[PDB]
């Protein structure tokens, strides 16, 4: 079966066997991206040695790295909680290769790891290549042995990684695993590695180049894999999650597994208690802008479903000391932050609890007089209040009214925005006249 640690010193400990050098976990933030706020995947922090500006001591390269995709493209947030795989906060093993090894060795080196030191089945396992990928089709079926009737040929929508619009990209083939008839889709075959061949130079334009000095990318959530090997549908239900389901248990008052809203706050708050701490422990402090804000969100997303359960006075303040013992083996410095992420923590609970309560009574308020007269969606006004008087973010609102089923007019909320500020100007965080709303789903309203 094996726990989630075992599964990443291990996996950072096979590479190594092979040359690649163990760099430590970045931080999530950057120290100098003002691109990025969080980091998504393993890659980012090497995306210049990739393009060759960065030197580098070694040409091989694994870890896990912390990340966090609550935004954009990787923005898998607004579904947090009504699922089963989608996460903020994950940590993502791989390798990685800078003008070295290629398609074959990091096939090989992917095709043992899974067959010959996890333990994992060889014959329920399904590939997937660029479609007209002679040159991979090749590798995986004649000398890695893969039956070519596991072996799917997809397009870019399924197998063409590229770091931008315009940039190194390549052909990228995944690694499926069959998991019972029972279930089926994407829940059956679960693909636990993603292998991508930075093979082309995507110009302006779409006009690609090889490159005479091809890179690797690959990718595994660890929570994704420490599921199948320990036989659980759900990545929460293992060892370094699980727990986290027993707190909100424990502190709210309903159990898991009987209602579907239900067991969606309680993810909810597991997820969650996870990215607080690993944000706050690496610097970032909640505010009224951008980064500040979103820990401010997520932290604010759990502080509401809590209260759902019934969770009247603060609790996520008890998960912040209880991610540590979880989470302390690979990532020590986990605890000298401790105290610190505690009590940063409990600050937007003690200093944010009853304005979210006061928030909430008015929501089904003028949702049930909204509903009542048959009107489908709140006006922009009625969203403004509760952004400004409870200070509640333009996503949280449109998620407490999608739960009845009226959402919110952003047009309206548009206009409320303008005619507001407008009146300042007659009767940081700067936005345009037009992504006022757009802007607005991202700060606070004592930030416009």
């Amino acid at each position: 079966s094996l726990s989630a640690h075992e599964i990443r010193e291990l996996f950072l400990s096979f590479f190594e066997k092979k040359g690649h050098t163990r760099v430590k976990s970045a931080p999530l933030v950057p120290e100098n991206d003002p691109t990025l706020l969080f980091v998504n995947a393993g890659m980012v922090p090497f995306k210049n040695v990739f393009l060759g500006l960065e030197k580098r001591p070694y040409k091989r390269a694994t870890s896990c790295q912390k990340c966090l995709r609550v935004s954009g493209k990787h923005n898998d947030l607004e579904q947090v909680g009504y699922t089963s795989r989608h996460h903020t906060f994950f940590e993502m093993l791989g390798n990685f290769s800078f003008g070295d090894y290629f398609k074959k060795e990091a096939i090989e080196y992917a095709w043992e790891f899974v067959t010959e030191v996890l333990k994992l089945p060889k014959e329920k396992l399904y590939v997937s290549v660029y479609k007209d990928d002679e040159e991979a089709y090749r590798i995986w079926n004649e000398h890695i042995g893969i039956p070519s009737e596991r072996i799917w040929r997809l397009g870019e929508e399924d197998n063409f990684w590229q770091m931008g619009d315009v940039g190194p990209c390549g052909p990228s083939s995944e690694i499926y695993v069959d998991r019972g008839e029972e279930y089926e889709g994407d829940e059956r075959y679960l693909e636990i590695w993603n292998l991508v061949f930075m093979q082309y130079n995507r110009d302006e334009n779409g006009v690609l180049t090889p490159l005479p000095h091809p890179n690797i990318d690959t990718g595994m959530g660890l929570e994704r894999i420490a599921s199948v090997l320990q036989g659980k549908n759900s990545n929460f239900e293992i060892d370094i999650i699980f727990p986290l389901i027993q707190f909100g248990e424990e502190v709210s008052g309903k159990k898991y597994g009987e209602k579907f809203e239900t067991d969606v706050a309680l993810r909810v708050i597991a997820d969650h208690l996870r990215a607080i701490t690993f944000a706050i422990s690496d610097g970032v402090i909640p505010s009224n802008e951008g980064r500040g804000y979103v820990i401010r969100r997520i932290l604010r997303r759990a502080m509401r479903f809590g209260y759902k359960l019934g969770i009247e006075n603060p609790f996520l303040y008890k998960g912040v000391d209880l991610v540590v013992d979880i989470m302390k083996e690979p990532y020590p410095e986990l605890e000298l932050s401790r105290e610190f992420v505690k009590g940063i923590v409990k600050g937007e609970e003690k200093r944010f609890i009853k304005t979210l309560k006061a928030g909430m009574e008015y929501i089904q308020e003028v949702i049930q007089k909204a509903l009542e007269e048959g009107r489908k969606t709140l006006s922009g006004k009625e969203v403004f209040t509760a952004y400004d008087t409870y200070g509640f973010p333009v996503d949280l609102i449109d998620e407490i009214a999608r739960e009845k089923g009226l959402g919110i007019d952003l047009e309206g909320f548009q206009c409320e925005l303008e005619e507001q500020r407008e009146r300042a100007r007659k009767h940081p965080v700067y936005s345009h006249l037009k992504e006022l709303g757009k802007t607005s789903a991202f700060v606070g309203a004592a930030a416009l």
